[PDB]
């Protein structure tokens, strides 16, 4: 079986993507963010406190014939300020663009935070890295993808984030009228739970090609594109006006400013980010300081390949017994 689901970016600046999924009998559709940075499959529902809700699409867990309490399971996935999502845990039925998975595990937020309250256009996250990263006490459960993995055609889900536009998550195959010559898979380490790989490389602009190894991971859920000082650095160094502001957080560039491109290597292969991808314009209404899509990863500890990155491509998760990624220009 397979399943195709469109994803669409939230709002002009592509800040992240919600897909529509099914979840209950009678189906209701939440607008999910995929991410495949975490594994828990966490909602907006009727026992959220009302107070953070604003906006959401809630689940509603007690008009679903086919859900059921998971009984003294909870879960808790923490963040950046100290501040925390958690909840109790149904089973219930879930279909993502046709694809069905029964007695899947989603877990009913009762307290979210102040983020996700401030962001009405997604309802929840569906995790799509490895299961050991589920966060559900004291049984840890498995992820969409891996208790779809059986009735796949193949044990592959493909990410085809679009610019400003309509993309795709398929299911089960690979569509090949979506890229453009060869597909290239690299090596996967599940070590740390994540989709995470080595790039062989980066170029800016027009520059010479340098080979290096980065080693990083593959996120869905994140929307810059996080590498080391050095690396950014090099990048930055090429647009006049820009700098690094603490206020800010990161670089920033004059809006008048025209990006150059930024090639990451995959093999022997080369991915190109046209510069007009990393503008996150101004990073206040009416400013003429427009905020950068790449940043430095020092502050984090990893690397990250967001939305940035991988919607300059087509992008593979293969999740056989020995996972791989793979990377298609289109």
């Amino acid at each position: 079986s397979t399943g195709s689901a469109t994803t669409t970016p939230i709002d002009s600046l592509d800040d992240a993507y919600i897909t529509p999924v099914q979840i209950g009998t009678p189906a209701q559709t939440l607008n999910l963010d995929f991410d495949t940075g975490s594994s828990d499959l966490w909602v907006f529902s009727s026992e959220t406190t009302a107070s953070e809700v604003d906006g959401q699409t809630i689940y509603t867990p007690s008009k679903s014939t086919t859900a059921k309490l998971l009984s003294g399971a909870t879960w808790s996935i923490s963040y950046g300020d100290g501040s925390s999502s958690s909840g109790d845990v149904y089973t219930d039925t879930v279909s993502v663009g046709g694809l069905t998975v029964t007695g899947q595990a989603v877990e009913s937020a009762k307290k979210v935070s102040s983020s996700f309250t401030e962001d009405s256009t997604i309802d929840g996250l569906l995790g799509l890295a490895f299961s050991t990263l589920n966060t559900v006490s004291p049984t840890q459960q498995k992820t969409f993808f891996d208790n779809a993995k059986a009735s796949l055609d193949s044990p592959v889900f493909t990410a085809d984030l679009g610019y400003h536009a309509p993309g795709t998550y398929n299911f089960g195959f690979i569509d090949t009228t979506a890229y453009t010559g060869s597909i290239t898979y690299t090596a996967v380490s599940t070590k740390q739970g994540f989709w995470e790989w080595t790039s062989t490389g980066y170029a800016v602009g027009s520059g010479t090609f340098k080979s290096t190894s980065i080693d990083g991971i593959a996120d869905t859920g994140t929307t810059l594109l996080y590498l080391p000082a050095t690396v950014v650095s090099a990048y930055w160094a090429q647009v006049s006006g820009a700098k690094s502001s603490s206020s800010v957080g990161g670089y920033v560039f004059p809006c008048s400013a025209t990006l150059p491109s930024f090639t990451f290597g995959v093999g022997s292969a080369r991915i190109v980010i046209p510069g007009d991808y990393i503008d996150f314009g101004p990073i206040s209404t009416g400013s003429s300081s427009c905020f950068g899509g790449i940043q430095s990863s020092a502050g984090i500890g990893i690397n990250i390949f967001g939305d940035v990155a991988l919607k300059a491509a087509f992008v593979v998760f293969n999740g056989a017994t020995t996972p791989t990624l793979g990377f298609a220009s289109k």
